[PDB]
DNA sequence: CACAAATCCATTGACAAAAGAAGGCTAAAAGGGCATATTCCTTTTGAATTGTCCATATAGA
């Protein structure tokens, strides 16, 4: 949900593309670095756990 | 019992190692930005309290 904030604050409806399709993208990340950033206890950063 | 010499404690001085810093570097860590469409999760025993009827006492009709 704060990833869908960030997606409304800046949906641009004049591109004409439905909402969804934008808000995922942000929603996929949102939820991505979530897991990377407050899944382990001893942290690893984000470049780390993508590799 | 005084005078002559070898043996101690102190500074000069320089010299090398060592550490505290500083800059220059580079690995790494953290942001930011993505636009065909995505729409509701996977064993009993006992005691004490709480919610449920029962006795009953009283107040109106």
């Amino acid at each position: 949900n704060i990833g869908l904030m960030k997606a409304v604050d800046k949906f641009e409806y004049r591109r004409g593309y439905k909402f969804s399709t934008y808000a995922t993208w942000w929603i996929r990340q949102a939820i991505t670095r979530s897991i990377a950033d407050q899944a382990r206890t001893i942290r690893i950063p984000v470049h780390m756990i993508e590799t």
